[PDB]
């Protein structure tokens, strides 16, 4: 092929702002590899699992792998219990080896009701 095939590594960014204090945000992070799932590892570059989830309890976040793998995932949720006009914003990047490979943002705000949302944003699809 010579196209779009570039695997091994994959690396994670993840950002908020805003109301940050009564918004909770968590991520199930994982993927897997040609030998099961793969490990994931920690912004000290250590090793800290094959699953695991993580509440964004941080200004900014990422994630990274080792070699061998053919994805990473990183699928979570969004809530607030407070009053309206708290407002946040969220960017959730995908990297792989060398290179950016996905990207969204979103957006929320209280409106008086509960808030609820869920994202998604993985290194590879079928």
């Amino acid at each position: 092929g010579a196209s779009d095939f570039q695997t091994g590594i994959h690396k994670i960014v993840i950002q908020q702002s805003g109301d940050t204090d009564s918004f909770e945000v968590s991520v199930s992070i994982g993927g897997a590899d040609k030998g099961g799932p793969a490990k994931l590892y920690n912004d000290k570059g250590e090793y800290i699992g094959d699953s695991y989830s993580a509440q964004i309890r941080t200004a900014t976040m990422s994630c990274c792998t080792n070699g061998n793998a053919f994805f990473m995932t990183c699928a979570g949720s969004v809530s607030s219990i407070s009053e309206a006009g708290k407002r946040l914003h969220i960017t959730v990047i995908g990297y792989i080896d060398d290179k950016e490979v996905n990207r969204l943002e979103k957006e929320y705000i209280t409106d008086g009701n509960t808030l609820i949302e869920t994202f998604s944003v993985s290194t590879k699809e079928i």
